[PDB]
């Protein structure tokens, strides 16, 4: 598909029985999801943006479906106001910027 | 061009006769540049981000050439972690996400 940017590029993602709306975000190195109690091992991390840093939990090799496309990779879980699909997964579903 | 996402989508911009590098950021509503001088009237504003809120200066109707494509619009100047080109200007240069 082609997604214009007149509005926020929100799409439906699936992570383990939770469907969520998330931003396809070319400005995000990593994927950052709203607080959720995922199973498995994790490591603490800090990530920074406008306003400063938040503390997140890094989970590896988590399967996630994005607009019906399969992906699997690292997801950061913490008190983000919005679910963010970063470049680590955007590449996996074949996403490019075009102009 | 077509820009893939295995690396940060950084491009050269021209603004006020100066060249800068900026991040094409589909997850950003607004274009926000690091501290710099721009001519003309500005308004104090506050914007949000992943880590909280910051104070910025709002300059309206500013020309920027983004990777060879002309835009004229709102530029916010303040303590963003990196220069970001948001949807307000990405739309102007005809940028879409494609997968
Ligand atoms: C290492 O991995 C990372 C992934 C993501 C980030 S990030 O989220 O800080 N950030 C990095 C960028 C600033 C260089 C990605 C941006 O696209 C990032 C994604 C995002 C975060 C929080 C809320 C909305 C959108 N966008 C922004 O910072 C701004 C904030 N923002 C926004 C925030 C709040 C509001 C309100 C309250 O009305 C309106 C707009 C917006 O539209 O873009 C940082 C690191």
């Amino acid at each position: 598909p082609q997604i214009t940017l007149w509005k926020r590029p929100l799409v439906t993602i699936r992570i383990g029985g939770q469907l969520k709306e998330a931003l396809l975000d070319t400005g995000a190195d990593d994927t950052v999801l709203e607080e959720m109690n995922l199973p498995g091992k994790w490591k603490p991390k800090m990530i920074g943006g406008i306003g400063g840093f938040i503390k997140v939990r890094q989970y590896d090799q988590i399967p996630i479906e994005i607009c019906g496309h399969k992906a699997i990779g690292t997801v950061l879980v913490g008190p983000t106001p919005v679910n963010i699909i970063g470049r680590n997964l955007l590449t996996q579903i074949g996403c490019t910027l075009n102009f």
